[PDB]
This record gives structure tokens, sequence and C-alpha cells, in this order.
């Protein structure tokens, strides 16, 4: 196994940063758990990829089934087993500023969505196309729009690090 699942606690502060962000736009939602993952294999591709890029990472959403945590905890995201969203902005890993955008585009019933929060390693980004299997030259992403970016397409795996698990439910 690579990986570990460590429950936060409510109250610690790590919940409570990780809460705040998510509610930013999740409204109407309460929180069922929190989890941290660990991965050290994930963790070095990516701290390699940062110091390389010379970006820090961004907290984004990315929503998805219950039945992909294990293969996404130990592999990472993957476009083709995982990506769910259409092919707007290029053939990546669609990731989401708002945990909101995220949820009303996952295809999945409710009662089989969580949310992860990744690193993300975005770097310079440019607008999208559909025709993109990878960025353009001296990009690192793909993005919706440059003035407003809402959604980041991440072409490469070593610019992401799976970091929690968010259970939530209606309120």
């Amino acid at each position: 196994k690579k990986y570990k699942l460590s429950e936060i606690h409510h109250l610690h502060p790590e919940y409570v940063r990780v809460s705040e962000h998510f509610k930013a736009s999740m409204k109407n939602f309460k929180i069922e758990k929190i989890k941290k993952i660990e991965n050290s294999e994930l963790l070095d591709k990516f701290t390699w990829k940062k110091s390389q890029m010379k970006e820090e990472g961004k907290l984004l959403f990315y929503a998805t089934s219950r039945a992909y945590v294990e293969s996404i905890c130990s592999n990472n995201f993957d476009s083709f087993l995982h990506e769910t969203h259409e092919n707007k902005y290029g053939k990546g890993i669609y990731f989401a500023k708002d945990a909101i955008y995220s949820h009303k585009n996952c295809p999945y019933d409710a009662k089989n969505v969580v949310m992860f929060v990744a690193q993300v390693l975005v770097g310079k980004f440019i607008e999208g196309n559909i025709t993109y299997t990878s960025p353009p030259p001296q990009f690192d992403s793909c993005v919706d729009t440059r003035s407003n970016p809402s959604v980041f397409v991440i072409f490469q795996k070593d610019q992401v690090y799976p970091q929690y698990v968010i259970e939530y439910t209606e309120d």
C-alpha cells in the first residue's frame, strides 16, 4: 500500500482551513469527514517538480466517485481512467478553483460523490483548446480564462499531489 489516509478532527486547525475553503462556495452543505492523504512517492515527485518549475502548490478541487479513492490516493489522478469533464480546454485532468464547480459538474449520484483537494502546480497558463493533449510550449496548464481562472487543466501527474478527501452531504 502506497498511501495512508488519516481522519482530521473537526476542531483541528487543518480541518478548519480546509472546511473554510470548501464552504467558500459550498453553502448548502455539511462536511461529514476530512481525511488527509500521505503518499511519499507522489509527494517526492511533486516536490521535485515544484522545484524544477519554480512554483508553489495551490489547493484545487476534484469531485469523483468513492470508487476511485484508492486508485487516486495510490497512483494519482489519471485523465483516461478518471476524468468526467467534457473536453473544453484540452484532454487533461480538470481541477476547480471553487468546490461548487466540481460538485455541479460531477456525474455521480450524490451518495457516491467525494471531494478531493489536491495541491496543483499550475505554472504559466493559457486558454485551452479542445485539440490540446498538452499545453503549448512555455505553458504548464490550460484554463477557461486568464482573467478569472476557475478551471485548470493539468496534463502531467507530477504537477499534482492528492492531499485531502472530503465527505459531505446536503444541509
